RNA sequence: AGCCGUAGGGCCCUACGGCU
RNA sequence: AGCCGUAGGGCCCUACGGC
């Protein structure tokens, strides 16, 4: 895949390392084919500091780079054989391109150390605000990054090798804690030194993954991709009353406007939100093949269609009533929400699963009715214990139902944010004829792949690791629901076979609770009370801001009426004033001075259509004015009393509990 | 890839053959897993009538069907070893689904005939307008086509065995003329016989590819995909004055609204429209990596950006002025143009190429100044000969320039619609020093891969197929342009080496002209005059319709201004009437009666804002009316005389020729 | 192990006609 | 023989943390 240069003189020859063919093309078009060679990689390169030699040497990209440089690796390294005196790292001008840069430096430091020592390793500086080099025109890439007469390359420099080994060990190694400690210690919410570069690039990547990718916000329970999808459907009015909309139109729109990442990242996030076995309260309503519990993926996006579910309307309720802060998108062309109003506690209701850098999050879904009664209880007692909260919130409530073994794990997770929860399958022992029996499984644990579990059981039988099993079939149908049958050998104790299946297969699975979520844009391990407290404050803020909006909005309307009232009373003198005016400006000025009107009032009059001059309009204006004055009072009453505001939040949460609250699916066996 | 059923009694067992995994997933979810198995294929299967036996037996999808059926092929076929007593073909409910069915039937007929004889082969009947089965929910696919209670299956019956043998060789064989004749003769503009199925399904497909895919319309020179891309850019304001819009937004929009096919087909058609080496007059203006002359493809659609070129504004000019006919899109939720106004001769300016069924198209690009001059000469003389047109139209004009050898092939092509055009590269012989020489190539033939051409020269040198070549280099760059160097051995005759390169390499390429375009939605082999006659007809129609639309609209606006003028003249009376009326209906009824106004006139007065009563606004109304009366008079002139209409078409083509007309690139050599 | 879910990145089989 | 351009269809490597 190497697009080598014509020359054979390494001293004048250069090799550019790009992320793939999309960047490679632009680079191949702009380059000097005489002295500049191109090697397109394939995205994220292997982390050699975490991988063993067998994996390193059987890797396609690693192999290709060694063959391109001709020096060999490690012990057998020979700088004389170097085919290029310039190895230039030209990854994309984004957080993931910085990660691939740290990955390439890691491989040059552990396998090609004298290449850095000779100053042969350089870092290209393409301009920011592109998605990739593939977004650049050939001419723009030459002049800014490739022309030796105008480019600015950073030559990689190695100073203290003890400091370098420690940095590559800390940032790239297998020990997560030291990496987590570096993020905590450093995170703030032409030649280059290899240590400073690794630390800066890796920190940009880690901070980006943590605050803007893998972890959900504590207020709305969403990760950036999900929030962008829901905001996307909302903006294009893809509400439940409207028809389904083409998946590609949704994905295309969201990619261009809010999410500058791969289509598959966007589309798979939309798919999961539509899966009744993934989401306890699904956020997307899908039409077509959206996958199954057997690991089957969704159909290609050209076949599927989607829209919002009714509960999603509750997450987006009052978004245009200045309840949430808006921010600029990635390119400054659009505005996006920083958080959603979230009228129901979505973090805990739907849960979250995220693998970040230096940490991970594993939050289980819960029952909406239980959560809401918990929030209601907390609003009535700020000093409520986790034990009192557990009277309302019994434990997680998986979409796939099943069983949880005791309150011990649950209790530990709700008090510390960490705990192991044993999930069991719903399995019964029934007779099948002729004095024979069978095990019937109708509920499997959360996130357990049904077909994969069936194969692990078959494996255990074929490899003689389990006694008593004659046959196993999957009888699942849309009619019957999940139905896995395991036939027992006549006279064999089916209960013994079942307990052996719980201990040796995904029939019994564990859920490692690790409640990490963003609190004030920062990752934080929180407990059940902390999570509810942050959600309750978000509601109080959203409701306060909605009331403040309406009040400003109602006071502006009342002021417009005061003026329209004045216009209808002095209609003939108003018309006369406009008629005798040469321009709009003169008319504005004259109406203001004569009738004691403001700029807005005069503008409202000038905008008034002739049909507003009808008989039942002065009565209409006065009817609206009076009702508005009542409404202004209702709003001022809420803002004056914090207890009234708090009751308003409770009332609205109670409506949501009655409209959306369903029964518990998962049995917590004591 | 087989998703087998629980049962092992073939007599009750059914095997469903689907297009791929998107359809497969809906099928796996909706089925009865006990008696129904699924075999997801991978799109179009091999054509066993045109393929050599060795290719058939090593083909992955063919192997998978034989393995699944467990019968064996041809002579080693055993109906006793049949794993299912029902082989159900369930392709998508579209033209390509019909093709895959004809492809499947052919393999069953030539390799597993007793399977048809036993009445084991069936045809499922999924509901029409979905794109794929993956667009449907499992329960919908179960009830409509998979449930034995409600389904309507067609059992394939083989009646006449001589008729079937002859049918399969006609539709699926290598002899095109038999297939072309069948299309021509048959084109129109529960048991089932295998011959009737093959004929209907093949005609479905063949017809679709001919009128709705592979052939350009004679009027706008576009194929459905190109037309839908350009219309998509117009309906999204993706004009040259505006900024580049993301390719993914364009793709998703076009696919969802007008083109029900793969995104690779839409994106690749848009890409080609943006390449200056493919389009004589590029239709798309691309930002980023849009591919090269070396066969390099464009960047993934998430990286690229695009908009209309200035020339495309001329293809779409006045589309929203009732110039062309709109039709319903594929699903009856959108409107799409049937043809574009096409203010310049696009078919001949950009050319076309497309492989259809029973026929193909191959039209070369031409120079815009020459084409317009040709149309102008034709407008002044309906009886003009091809030889006289050839005074204006010298011949094709490739974007990649080069040379054409003689007028003989050109003359034949313009007179019959068919001819062989000999194209040559622009190659010179020059000195390089020390008595030695080289061949410099600076222009290569049209649609020739530069890199592949170099490798062809390289392999001739290596395998000693050519003599005298010491070196071969691509010295091309953005700066220099195309530059290929072939170093000659000292004292060797370079012109001899050159003539040899022209005989043995793509350095000399023929262009087989085959002018097949859609004339009245029917494919026709047309010559030069016919192509321009149909273009001119279309322009006369567009400009007339535009004038007729502009007259209706101006007459509707003068009418509304007549009403507002009456109101400005009797303002106090108008106000009185509105003020006295209790409702908007009573006001409208009174104004119509009191001032002899129409319903439209009265509504316009009621909609009038107070700001229209000022001096400047009062004058605007009068000036617009006076401007409009002159415009109506100018429009009526155009419609009174046909020579004035034709002069307008001529003056509009002269404007376009002066603005877009450029120099000829391809040299026509005697 | 290798899986979970957001991210980086690309490749190859088929049909169809007319030219070589 | 195999390329040209709209069409049908889908796979597999990489990072990252916890168990
Ligand atoms: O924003 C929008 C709007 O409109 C759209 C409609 C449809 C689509 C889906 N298109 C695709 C789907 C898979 C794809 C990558 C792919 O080609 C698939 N694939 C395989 O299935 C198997 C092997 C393989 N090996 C290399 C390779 F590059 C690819 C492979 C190619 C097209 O990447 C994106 N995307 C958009 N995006
Ligand atoms: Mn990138
Ligand atoms: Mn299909």
């Amino acid at each position: 895949k190497l697009a080598d240069c014509s020359s054979k003189s390494p001293e004048e020859c250069e090799i550019f390392l790009v992320e793939g063919d999309s960047a490679g093309g632009s680079t191949k078009s702009g380059r000097d084919s005489r002295t500049q060679a191109i090697l397109p990689l394939r995205g994220k390169i292997l982390n050699v500091e975490k991988a063993r030699l067998d994996r390193i040497l059987n890797n396609n990209e690693i192999r290709q780079m060694i063959t391109a440089f001709g020096t060999g690796i490690g012990g057998d390294f020979d700088l004389a054989k170097a085919r290029y005196h310039k190895i230039v790292i030209m990854t994309d001008a984004d957080v993931d391109g910085a990660h691939i840069r740290t990955l390439l430096l890691t491989f040059f430091y552990r396998f090609m150390r004298p290449l850095i020592e000779a100053g042969y390793v350089y870092i290209a500086q393409p301009p920011t605000g592109y998605k990739g080099l593939g977004e650049m025109n050939a001419d723009q890439l030459w002049e800014t990054t490739m022309n030796p007469e105008h480019r600015a390359l950073l030559q990689v420099k190695l100073e203290d090798a003890i400091e370098a080994d420690q940095t590559f060990e800390m940032l790239m190694g297998d020990v997560v804690e030291n990496r987590r400690q570096f993020i905590e210690d450093n995170a703030v919410y032409n030649e280059r030194n290899i240590t400073s570069e690794m630390r800066e690039s890796f920190l940009d990547y880690a901070m980006s993954v943590i605050v803007a990718r893998a972890l959900p916000d504590v207020r709305d329970g969403l990760k950036p991709v999900h929030r962008r999808i829901l905001y996307g459907l909302n903006e294009q009015g893809m509400t439940p009353d409207k028809s389904y909309k083409k998946s590609a139109r949704i994905v295309g729109d969201v990619m261009g406007k809010y999410h500058p990442h791969g289509d598959s990242s966007i589309y798979e996030a939309m798919v999961r939100m539509a899966q009744d076995f993934s989401y306890r309260y699904p956020l997307v309503d899908g039409q077509g093949n959206f996958g199954s519990m057997d690991g089957d993926g969704a159909a290609a996006m050209r076949f599927t269609e989607a829209r919002m579910t009714k509960i999603t309307l509750e997450l987006l309720r009052d978004i245009n009533k200045d309840t949430i802060d808006f921010i600029d998108n990635y390119d400054g062309n659009e505005r996006e929400p920083s958080v959603l109003p979230a009228r129901f506690p979505n973090l805990l209701a739907n849960g979250a699963s995220g693998i970040a850098v230096g940490m991970a999050t594993n939050i289980p879904p819960h029952n909406l009715t239980e959560l809401i009664n918990g929030v209601l209880s907390l609003s009535k007692n700020p000093d409520i214990s986790i034990a009192e909260l557990m009277e309302d919130i019994e434990g997680p409530d998986f979409p796939t139902a099943g069983l949880i073994l005791g309150k011990s794990g649950i209790r530990r997770a709700y008090e510390t944010g960490r705990g192991s929860i044993q999930m069991r399958s719903r399995a019964v022992i029934e007779e099948r004829g002729g004095g024979r029996q069978r095990i019937v499984v109708t509920e499997i644990p959360f996130q357990v792949n049904k077909a994969r579990m069936i194969e692990k059981i078959a494996e255990l039988v074929r490899d003689k690791k389990i006694d008593g099993i004659t046959d196993l079939r999957d009888e699942t149908s849309l009619r019957t629901g999940v139905r896995v049958v395991i036939d027992v050998r006549k006279d064999a104790n089916a209960s013994v076979i079942l307990n052996n299946l719980y201990k040796q297969t995904p029939l019994q699975t564990s859920f490692g609770v690790n409640m990490i979520a963003l609190v004030n844009g920062r990752p934080k391990l929180i407990n059940l009370k902390e999570a509810l407290v942050h959600y309750l404050e978000h509601q109080k803020t959203v409701v306060r801001r909605r009331t403040q909006y309406n009040l400003r909005k109602a006071k502006d309307r009342a002021h417009i009426l005061e003026g329209l009232r004045i216009a209808l009373d002095h209609i003939d003198e108003i018309i006369s004033t406009i008629r005798e005016s040469d321009t709009d400006k003169v008319a504005m000025e004259s109406l203001q001075q004569r009738f004691k009107l403001s700029e807005k009032q005069a503008q409202a009059i000038l905008d008034m259509r002739l049909r507003r001059l009808t008989g039942l309009e002065r009565d209409k204006i006065e009817a609206e004015y009076n009702e508005l004055l009542n409404y202004i009072s209702e709003l001022e009453t809420i803002l004056a009393d914090e207890e009234v505001l708090l009751q308003l939040v409770r009332d609205e949460l109670t409506e949501i509990r009655d409209r959306f609250g369903d029964d518990r699916r998962t049995e917590i066996q004591l």
